[PDB]
């Protein structure tokens, strides 16, 4: 049962992940794995207990569209080990290497992400940071959402979140908004507000609902039913946003209505 990986079994290697909440290495433990080391310079119980409580959340997930949790380490450092996704993150495809997907593919990526999110929500889990960098595209066909719950993602924040108004702005619908931005990513191929170069103004405007994604860049072959759904997920008033079962429904419908 329990998923604690004993010292020295894992083998950390080439480095990739930077930043806070930890560093990510490609490693080996029963095959290629990813290892994220929280690098919190040795807790500090019960931080050691706050960590275990997050691993409790991960282990509630078992779905092809949710990144596979394989286990966690406490021995050398605190660390979380997942399947190693072969391929690139969605952010990398769209914005770094400018991969051009068939609209059919684009809808399917959208469908899958919605699928995995519906699931996370079904199991009462709020991502709190959906965005293309966290949607890994494995063997270049399957979606793997990872990376759970304030600078690298203001583009995906719903207004209620941006204008840090109360304790918990985070909600299924705050996710649905982030979903709505990655929909804009898929369909426009761009990031939102590319023409405003001052990040503070963005934060200010988006929070007051003066600013919002210019939906008139959805590339021509974007189904109107998609463009409409995109706009529905982006509603400035969070209560007007669909939840994922319905989002999924609309995507599945406009999907089967397409190839002919
Ligand atoms: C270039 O970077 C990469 N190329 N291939 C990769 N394959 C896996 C990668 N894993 C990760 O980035 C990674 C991790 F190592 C531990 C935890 C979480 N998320 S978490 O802790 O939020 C979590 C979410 C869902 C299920 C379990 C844990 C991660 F997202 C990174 C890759």
């Amino acid at each position: 049962d329990d998923w604690e990986i004993p010292d020295g079994q894992i083998t950390v290697g080439q480095r990739i992940g930077s930043g806070s909440f930890g560093t990510v290495y490609k490693g080996k433990w029963h095959g290629d794995v990813a290892v994220k080391m929280l690098n919190v310079t040795a807790p500090t119980p019960q931080q050691l207990q706050a960590f275990k409580n997050e691993v409790g959340v991960l282990r509630k997930t078992r779905h092809v569209n949710i990144l596979l949790f394989m286990g966690y380490s406490t021995k050398p450092q605190l660390a979380i080990v997942t399947q190693w996704c072969e391929g690139s993150s969605l952010y990398h495809h769209l914005h770094i290497i400018e991969t051009k997907f068939e609209m059919i593919k684009l809808i399917d990526i959208a469908r899958q992400t919605a699928q995995g999110m519906d699931y996370l929500h079904a199991k009462s889990i709020i991502h709190r940071d959906l965005k293309s960098n966290n949607i890994f595209l494995h063997e270049d066909l399957t979606v793997k959402i990872g990376d759970f719950g304030l600078s690298g993602s203001i583009l995906w924040m719903a207004p209620e979140v941006i204008r840090m108004q109360d304790k918990n702005p985070y909600s299924f619908q705050s996710d649905v908004y982030a979903f709505g931005i990655v929909l804009y990513e898929l369909m426009t191929g761009q990031l939102p507000y590319s023409n405003i170069n001052n990040r503070d103004q963005i934060i200010f405007m988006v929070g007051r609902g003066y600013l919002s994604p210019d939906l008139s860049k959805v590339r021509s072959n974007c189904p109107k039913a998609m463009k409409r759904l995109m706009a529905e997920c982006l509603k400035k008033k969070r209560d007007e946003r669909p939840l994922f079962p319905q989002i999924l429904a609309s995507i599945e419908l406009l999907a089967r209505s397409l190839p002919k």
